[PDB]
């Protein structure tokens, strides 16, 4: 029962940037971790491969996971259109946290943030379920393509993704 590792290979206007890998805390948040894991492998028939990071705010976060509408209005979980907040055990302690985006209580879908700063105001409202394990430098390099209002100056995509172990 070791925690799963997934990877994203990132591209910038189609040109390879690098690989980010993520530990998912399936010991502490198993339902939320499993959703992200299975969206990363595509094993249910849908998932993250080919989808974009639509909102990047330097000094705050990168946001992705909307594989249906590419702009923050879509996505879905492996459990249905939304699922519940599992728990709030883990906190937003610094850069490199993986945490679920939502639109109110019990509205988790497929969208997520990768933090690039400590974001403690999110504690108890957004479920933390993983952390960057390798390639934080590649998250930093993404962040450069963001802007204050979140629009990206180039298209930042998940060119490939899957499970490493």
């Amino acid at each position: 029962m070791v925690n799963p590792t997934v990877f994203f290979d990132i591209a910038v206007d189609g040109e390879p940037l690098g690989r980010v890998s993520f530990e998912l805390f399936a010991d502490k948040v198993p339902k939320t971790a499993e959703n992200f894991r299975a969206l990363s492998t595509g094993e249910k028939g849908f998932g993250y491969k080919g989808s974009c990071f639509h909102r990047i705010i330097p000094g705050f976060m990168c946001q992705g996971g909307d594989f249906t509408r590419h702009n923050g209005t879509g996505g879905k979980s492996i459990y249905g259109e939304k699922f519940e907040d599992e728990n709030f055990i883990l906190k937003h302690t610094g850069p490199g946290v993986l945490t679920m985006a939502n639109a109110g209580p019990n509205t988790n879908g497929s969208q997520f943030f990768i933090s690039t700063a400590k974001t403690e105001w999110l504690d108890g409202k957004h479920v933390v379920f993983g952390k960057v394990k390798e390639g934080m430098n590649i998250v930093e390099a993404m962040e450069r393509f963001g802007s204050r209002n979140g629009k990206t100056s180039k298209k930042i995509t998940i060119a490939d993704c899957g499970q490493l172990e």
